């Protein structure tokens, strides 16, 4: 299984609706991970998982046509 990450948010707010917005553009499970990073909680956007290495490229592509962010493959955590 492969995961991108499309942005970290540290609004829950902004990462609720990047979450929503992506969900238009895949139909890869869109999801929110948050951590503890520098004293502050961050909201990190992801999808996956994704089934191949072509659909990662694809997906990255309709991301960046939906102007949605910069989306980076990212191991799961
Ligand atoms: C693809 C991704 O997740 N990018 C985020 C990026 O990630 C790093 C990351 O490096 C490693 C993990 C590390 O830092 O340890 C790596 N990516 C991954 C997935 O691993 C890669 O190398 C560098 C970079 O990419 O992290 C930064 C924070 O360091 C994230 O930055 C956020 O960017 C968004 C989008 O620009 C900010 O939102 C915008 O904020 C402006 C005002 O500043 C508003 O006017 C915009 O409306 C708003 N856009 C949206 C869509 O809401 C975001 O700041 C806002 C204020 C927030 O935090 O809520 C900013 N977040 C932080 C915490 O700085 C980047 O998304």
């Amino acid at each position: 299984g492969l995961y991108l990450q499309v942005g970290a948010f540290a609004n829950p707010d902004a990462a609720e609706l990047l979450k929503a917005k992506l969900s238009g553009v895949t139909a890869a499970p869109v999801f929110i991970s948050s951590v503890v990073r520098n004293q502050q909680i961050l909201h990190r956007v992801r999808l996956g998982p994704i089934g191949s290495a072509d659909e990662v490229s694809r997906t990255q592509d309709s991301i960046r046509v939906a102007n949605l962010g910069q989306p980076t493959l990212v191991r799961p955590d």
